[PDB]
């Protein structure tokens, strides 16, 4: 198809590895660019934790209101808001929040010790229908990002659906679905990546991730003005260790597909 062969065309100009599920919920008619291959998620893991949580305060009503408390060892690599409450606490609900709007490492670590481990995450990704999603290590190591490692990986297919039932489907109670489109909609991380290919009267909400080899995701859910809306996911990753991250092929792939 036309956008398949923009999409290629794209991937050749940027010297990586480029990966594109959209699902326009519509006709539940799909887009694919290397949809059944694995890519590191990186940050993009912490909606998975983040859900996983949401889906334990259905029975645990007060779940997201406990006071988790952060250590000075909690702290890892990057920790913008678990570093403002060391020595303090901080609610589940607030820890989810961090680890989504500002891609908290901490937060995300404190979710998976809230879930008894990766495979707790991992668990709730097969409760789901989702054989696909793999979270194998904690924070910071999941963002290696090492050529052929299937650790922490998904595909761009899976992830797409996945975001799909968490968000506009019914994985997730009404509540619990509803907070999830809050936060994904208050993602703070998100202006040079998938949004900034699209119109600006859309309304978006996004996870980002980056890592090691030049890593640089994006899943976002999305609201066209007076249209169903989409589910879209852009996993790029590149050949060098060292490579800079490359926003501006996800703005150019959201645009891509926009055009359709």
């Amino acid at each position: 198809s036309a956008v398949q062969q923009k999409l290629a065309a794209l991937e050749k100009s940027s010297g990586g590895r480029l990966g594109v599920a959209l699902i326009d919920t519509a006709d539940n008619t799909q887009v694919l660019y290397r949809g059944d291959e694995r890519f590191p998620m990186c940050s993009t893991s912490k909606v998975m934790a983040a859900a996983a949580v949401l889906k334990q305060s259905e029975t645990q009503k007060q779940l997201l209101n406990q006071p988790v408390e952060i250590k000075p060892a909690d702290l890892v690599n990057y920790n913008p808001i678990a570093e403002k409450h060391v020595n303090g606490t901080m609610t589940l609900a607030e820890l989810s929040a961090a680890a989504l709007q500002y891609s908290d490492n901490t937060a995300m670590n404190k979710l998976i010790a809230q879930l008894g481990g990766p495979g707790g995450v991992t668990a709730f990704a097969r409760a789901i229908g989702d054989e696909t999603f793999r979270l194998d290590r904690t924070e910071p190591t999941l963002n290696t990002a090492i050529p052929g490692d299937p650790r922490d990986t998904t595909t761009p297919r899976a992830m797409a659906q996945t975001l799909r039932q968490l968000t506009l489907g019914h994985a997730l109670g009404e509540t619990q679905r509803a907070q999830l489109v809050t936060w994904l909609k208050g993602n703070t991380t998100g202006a040079a990546s998938i949004r900034a290919g699209l119109p600006t009267s859309w309304t978006v909400g996004d996870k980002t991730g980056s890592g090691d080899y030049g890593t640089t995701n994006d899943i976002a859910v999305i609201w066209p003005q007076g249209r169903a809306p989409l589910v879209l996911v852009t996993y790029f990753t590149q050949p060098q260790q060292n490579a800079e991250s490359r926003r501006d092929v996800l703005a150019s792939a959201a645009r891509i597909i926009a055009e359709g």
